[PDB]
């Protein structure tokens, strides 16, 4: 039948090693009311990408709320081709393909999460992971203009600031 590989929203022959690492919260984009109700609950956010034992990817996401920091692990599998992984929670029954459109850890990275459930149904959600601790108003304009070019407005774009409220490591 068909052949593997599928650049649905991934990057070229990039090195997955230059995509991992502890990423910090920056911004996001999607279509839902919850996206707004979450902005008010802004807090610590740290996603650490790590190779999965099942040849996939296990990233740990940090989150703060009510003076409490809880970590969330997610073991994703390969989508036929490295540089891309889809999360499938059997306990719930929801699939989501995660791809990497762009990556520039030196400043930020572009993620792509697709949602599918039932006859068709498609969802678009981009994740901008900022590895820098010094935002640039010029980049903010570069990001806003980018999402704008994709026919998307601020109404479908959330902001995820970064704050050292809690952390620990060697």
């Amino acid at each position: 039948g068909s052949a593997p590989e599928a650049q649905v929203s991934v990057q070229p022959n990039f090195q997955q090693d230059k995509f991992l690492g502890r990423w910090f919260s920056a911004g996001l984009a999607s279509n839902s009311s919850w996206l707004r109700e979450k902005k008010a609950a802004l807090s610590m956010a740290k996603s650490v990408v790590a190779p999965a034992t099942d040849g996939g990817l296990n990233l740990t996401s940090t989150f703060l709320r009510k003076n409490q920091c809880e970590t969330r692990t997610m073991l994703l599998q390969p989508a036929g081709s490295l540089g891309s992984y889809s999360y499938r929670s059997p306990h719930w029954g929801s699939t989501y393909s995660v791809s990497v459109v762009e990556t520039d850890y030196d400043q930020y990275a572009l993620l792509y999460s697709q949602g599918s459930k039932g006859p068709g149904e498609d969802f678009r959600m981009a994740t901008l992971y900022s590895r820098t601790q010094t935002p640039r108003a010029e980049l903010k304009e570069k990001f806003t203009a980018f999402a704008k070019a994709q026919g998307f407005t601020e109404d479908t774009i959330v902001f995820l600031p970064q704050t050292d409220k809690c952390m620990t490591e060697q």
